[PDB]
């Protein structure tokens, strides 16, 4: 990771968690002083965040809107189907799926700790554990570039409804079983159904701003 | 467009057209001298090309492989379906589809001129004319970031088979009619069928390297 990428990750986590609010301003000099970093690094960090849709170029934290949320979910669900179908076709031995079981345990541990921040962080390891099965650089880079925006929406859904962690775990368990069963019709059903549900929960939160 | 983006577009067109070959080296100083540009601009231009999958960081033009070609087509077909379905649902008056008819004429004009380079260039205006219907920044930026790689593969298919221009036009006409008919099942059929056909033509060319 370049220093620009480290700074962007730091600011992205603050936007994702709701610590930096919609329309809030980010000043280059304030970030340089708080983090003890070079100004050029901060400038590049903001360009990364803009590329990842989290800020508008100083910079201002981007606003959420229903059309962009719906846009994001319509796209990410098709990318997740592609990833999950590649795991379902390519896994050869059940040992290769063990990463998903460890993530299941990590999600449960964060739920036990009432840790929404860690729950979101661990959710993204699911995609990361799928990448070696797909060996698809275009898909991987696309998903990685969208993870901050997805994170931000997903975090808002959990801020609105803690029981969504229980809901996600139930759907994830169904997805894992469908991948184990190599059932592509069921994989698409689970992802499309949970995707629409989670999107509408984000929209409910947006409507209450 | 920044100067870095202009330089990257210039080098991308040379890779897309086959003027810069797989594994060929690009030297920063050679580009600065040929184009009369700043070295920092060229350095950033290469980072753009690497982000767009056209070079590995000097830099070397990336190699094509069957798994990456299949990866690219599996992804881009789902993105095209998303775009085409949004046009099919959102167009209100047939005047709004006129851009696609003009592109049809431009494709025919390049075919008449035996201009594969211009045919590829005009093909990408189809996606660009679809963006206002989708109003989907995530989808738009994803497609824009993949257009150079798609371009390169598509250009190789036409270098292998000029009659593919006639084939593309026939399929495009069917897609436009399905969009006019707001028939989403037919939209997916046309894009999936042409996608698999064009992908296998690229694979045929790869096998003959």
């Amino acid at each position: 990771d370049s220093l620009a990428e480290q700074i962007a990750h730091h600011l992205a986590e603050r936007i994702i968690r709701g610590e930096l609010k919609e329309r809030e301003r980010i000043q280059e000099q304030k970030v340089t002083q708080t983090l003890n970093v070079s100004r050029g690094s901060v400038r590049e960090a903001l360009l990364i965040l803009e590329r990842r849709h989290l800020v508008n170029i100083g910079a201002q934290v981007s606003e959420l809107s229903p059309q962009h949320v719906e846009s994001l979910y319509a796209l990410i669900v098709q990318l997740y189907i592609l990833l999950a179908e590649s795991v379902a076709r390519r896994w050869r031995s059940e040992a290769e799926l063990a990463p998903f079981l460890v993530i299941q345990q990590r999600l449960l541990n964060n739920l036990a700790q009432s840790d929404i921040d860690g729950f979101v962080e661990a959710s993204f390891d699911i995609m990361r554990a799928a990448f070696p099965f797909a060996n698809n650089p275009y898909l991987q880079e696309t998903v990685e570039n969208l993870l901050p925006a997805v994170s931000r929406a997903y975090h808002l859904a959990l801020e609105r409804r803690k029981a969504e962690m229980n809901q996600f775990l139930g759907s994830f368990a169904q997805l894992l079983q469908a991948v184990i069963a190599r059932d592509e019709a069921r994989i698409r059903e689970v992802l499309l159904e949970y995707g629409r549900h989670n999107c509408q929960l984000v929209l409910a939160a947006l409507a209450e701003r």
